[PDB]
């Protein structure tokens, strides 16, 4: 199960039923949980923390030092949860003093060449397409779908159930449930496909749609739009999430 | 020739005059032909089928399972033909039940970081630039030139002798002999450079140009344009290929 | 310090205090200087020349043959200077007969997946973001900052102290001190942040700004603009660099 042609530092903590292929390099100050599969030529570096049930494909590199030139050798981690699919040449750098922990949650698919920068936060249930780049200290909420070659600027946040189209770039926040596409990036309606596929009622889908008509298509400023959403759209946790997300947006939201 | 620092599963079938560098990982249920060069730290996984005369550069990964979450562990292959140049960190995933075979033909250059998704089909004589992403079940016809960072949506088809400019993205078919560029992507004239370089007569080049003036610049709908091309452009296999390609286009063609 | 699980050709020349991790592959006709750190699964190929004080991250490939099909097996090199940070899966191909040497200077950061094509030239003090692609025979002057997923066409040149925004592409030269952004790419003002951060006087910053108002915003052709800059902007090495760079631009400059 553990190949003798892997290099595993004697201090690495490794759980049960872990398969490690040849030419895997595992450093000290590494924690790996149970039921993991680490394929050939993958690299698990100082500071990595890996949960249970993951598969790490060839050439992935977890835990390399930040690409941030503000990094000065401080202790930090790079972490993934459970049941993730970490594809070929995915990079997850460890954190900086700005936070200290780069964290990926559970049940994500990070397609080949995806980059997760220092102090970034990915939730659960996300799909991130080929060679998408998540810059420093970003946040991705649960259940987001991001296509390939997307550029997510530092400190941005993506809401749940968003679909971001391939090749888009953005430096504002993306509120929950929407499609974001075009250049420059833009609100492009609701992720009806994703929501239907996940079992949301047609009624809740229509409410979400109506909230975003108010927000984007009624000529109102943000405050007034959110007031009107609160007054006129049948309330539900989905609608409150839209409102709270926008109302507290650190960067502002995309157009 | 075969390095003792490679890992090669005893069941892998390997042809003659095959050079295998250190830290290459070759699985079972692999077929490799004659006269291949597999460089250091490359990965040839379960289900790979490799022809003759190829060079596989460091960090390439052939045969990993689909990135498609519809994959359920079905048997499939990832295949390349003869005389290809498979550059650094190129990924060619094996197929899904949708087809079962990811296939690359002969005499292609796949530049570093290029991704070939499950069930994709590449023909012969193609050049695909750095980190271009070919999504599920795409088709690339012979002799195409695709630049870097191109995003080719699932189920699309690219015709022969096209040049696609760097950074473009598309979700319709690209008909043969054209330049496709800009954002949003657009017909941008004929690949005169490529056609001249390959020895096409000036007369045939002019006919191709005239067919596309009819198709794109005459205000006609697709049917009427193709009717007029058939009536007015001196017929040749090139012109019939343009017509047939558009007439049977599954997605429609780009603007 | 030198891992026994590395492969190092007996002819490779390796300096003092060099750390080499497991699964590193080092060819013959390689020169490596002092105080280098080469991490796991990196590849240093025939023709590489490495200076002092660098760190080469996992999966980087230095010295592979050109991706140029005009290459016919001629001797060439791939070179880096001192104190560079060469991140995961960075590719630096060796040269062709067009020049013969791919050269990277000192004190650069090349973020993961960056490609440096045959005969390219990078100076000193540059930062090049994730998966940026530098095509054949490009030139990057000192102190440039290039974001992620940038596409730099063959034979282009980037001036010092430029900031190029993420996802941009260009096939003309970028003159010194500017921000280049949008699609299509465009002059987007001065890199005031970068210049201030590096200690340039407010007065010199204002002069640079005034030269570019003349160049881009006064309706003058290139010659007349440069004449007026020479006549009206207080002269300094910065202003002479702007003028000389544009005046001798091989491709023309971006809009
Ligand atoms: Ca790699």
């Amino acid at each position: 199960m553990i190949s003798p042609l892997a290099y595993i530092h004697p201090e690495a903590k490794i759980g049960e039923n872990v398969e490690i292929a040849p030419f895997v390099y595992i450093d000290r100050n590494v924690v790996i949980g149970d039921n993991n599969k680490i394929m050939a030529n993958a690299n698990i570096l100082y500071g990595s923390r890996i949960g249970n049930g993951n598969t790490i494909f060839p050439g992935a590199v977890i835990g390399a030092i930040p690409q941030d030139l503000k990094f000065k050798g401080e202790e930090s981690t790079a972490e993934i949860g459970d049941n993730n699919l970490i594809r070929e040449n995915v990079t997850i750098n460890r954190g900086t003093a700005a936070k200290g922990r780069t964290i990926v949650g559970n049940n994500n698919l990070l397609m080949e060449g995806v980059h997760v920068a220092h102090d970034a936060l990915i939730g659960n249930g996300c799909i991130v397409g080929n060679s998408t780049k998540m810059a420093g200290e970003i946040i991705i909420d649960d259940n987001a779908i991001i296509s390939a070659n997307v550029l997510m600027h530092q400190f941005c946040r993506v809401g749940g159930y968003v679909m971001i189209q391939g090749g888009c770039r953005f430096s504002k926040d993306i509120p929950p449930y929407i499609i974001a596409g075009r250049e420059p990036i833009a609100y492009s309606g609701i992720n009806i496909i994703g929501l239907r596929r996940r079992g949301f009622s047609n009624e809740i889908i229509e409410n979400i749609h109506n909230a975003y008509r108010i927000i984007y298509q009624s000529g109102l400023n943000t405050s007034d739009a959110l007031t009107k959403v609160e007054a006129e759209v049948p309330a539900s946790p989905e609608i409150e999430y839209i409102v709270d997300f926008i109302r507290n947006s650190e960067r502002g939201i995309i157009r």
